[PDB]
């Protein structure tokens, strides 16, 4: 992959693999989500991140995900090439945004888009805090300074407030735990695993007769390597919508909330 | 990916991804095993399986893995390229073999090698019958006919009988369930998941101080979507382990094997 001409965005091509696809022989939303992170990390490397600015490293600070939002119009087939463009933007003192555009390599038509909100956190204490002006200065030179949104629309679904699922839940999947393959290189649960866990409460019948169109996922706390998770779904609706809650079963601590939206094939 | 000049093997180059590596920033054996299955699939397509031969699809037969054996000398780093070459061979009417060699694309030096044993089964009934001369002969024209072995050496790890762990196990990890990411395009649990399930009972202190050099794994029976799996490990010894996968209730064996780890 590579930096565009202006050096303010990054593109990479991916061939969809046999094991990356579901029962339709098209890419799963967990697969899309892993390619979104691979191309993110490849952009980070390309602009010099050995992913922390100098001020970040001196204050033991990191980017962490507060929200992921993914809209898929077509899931690429087994053997197909998808093209993903990525870029970041400063959201002033609040945090940063990474956005993505997925294309069919052959047609050049937009097949997907995704937006994400990141906040600063102390790695040691886990305390959230503001982007300082020193840090802003530092990474603002890798970012288009005029707006560039994957989701421009005036009331797009990617910014909506998400409520807490009320007990009892219409569906549930109980006693979910990560294995070593769920962990990243820093031994934290991969952010994509949460997507998988949220979807495990969707009944097989919805998955067999529908196509996932939108997923909006808030991150509240992390699951540790020795935590166990309960996944809770309630239908809220030709389009099926759901509301989602992930919580630790060792006391019911909220770890993620979310909404999905599915159209019949 | 592409067939070699003679049309009798397939090579492919893979760039190791961020999420495919563990705490030392080199590929997991699960990443390696996923890459082996992708080059295998890509080879099947290249020689005209758009994987079932004629008379195979007529008597509802499929290839299923009996054994996977993997030896790693160096796990590729994050952003490195592993070049894997793969090829099949006839093992008479017993079954079929698929072999792999991995190399550092910049050095050309071998970094791993993998062998796998495959038998026929119906697919509706799942009865493990053997290779006829229609479910054969049709696939020999894609195989080197003279022997070509990732593991040539007589008396060698990859062919050894594995025994059954005796209760009580030294370590265990209980209540393992596959989620939808664990299923393939036929909604069967992907064979790579059992590898993950077997290593889950190796204690973290071992993973933190050693590197896995060898994994031998037998496949006895499939784990279904609503099955629950228990993973059991005992040191036999470098460290050596004996492994057993069994279904959480009745104690139905699904997998047995052994691993071998060198201190870093
Ligand atoms: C800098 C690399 O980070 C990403 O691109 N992250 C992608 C992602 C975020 C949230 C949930 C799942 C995936
Ligand atoms: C024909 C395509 O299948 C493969 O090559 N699969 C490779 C594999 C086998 C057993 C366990 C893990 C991986």
């Amino acid at each position: 992959g590579s930096l565009t001409e202006d050096g303010l965005s990054y593109k990479e091509k991916f061939v969809v693999r046999s094991y990356e696809v579901g029962s339709n022989k098209t890419a799963t939303v967990e697969t899309i989500a892993n390619l979104l992170q691979e191309v993110g990390c490849n952009h980070a490397q390309s602009v010099g991140f050995s992913a922390t600015t100098t001020t970040m490293r001196k204050l033991h600070l990191i980017w962490v995900t507060a929200r992921m939002h993914i809209e898929i119009y077509k899931y690429p087939a087994w053997g197909d090439v998808v093209e993903i463009e990525t870029w970041c933007q400063s959201e002033g003192r609040i945090g940063t945004r990474r956005d993505w555009i997925l294309k069919d390599s052959v047609t050049g038509e937009v097949t997907g888009r995704a937006t994400s909100k990141w906040v600063m956190m102390n790695q040691d204490t886990r305390r959230l805090q503001k982007v300082s002006d020193d840090v802003r200065d530092e990474y603002l030179v890798f970012c288009p300074q005029e707006p560039r949104l994957a989701f421009p629309e005036e009331n797009n679904r990617s910014l909506k407030k998400i409520p807490k699922l009320e007990d009892p839940a219409q569906y549930s999947m109980i006693g979910l735990k990560p294995r070593r393959a769920d962990l990243d290189m820093n031994q934290h649960v991969n952010n994509v695993t949460y997507i998988g866990w949220v979807l495990e409460s969707i009944p097989q019948e919805i998955v067999d007769t529908h196509e996932l169109q939108v997923i909006t996922l808030d991150y509240r706390r992390e699951c540790q390597q020795d935590d166990v998770v309960d996944s809770l779904t309630t239908t809220t609706s030709n389009d099926s919508q759901f509301l989602h809650l992930l919580r630790l079963s060792g006391d019911g601590q909220e770890i993620n909330r979310g909404t999905t939206l599915w159209r019949k094939k």
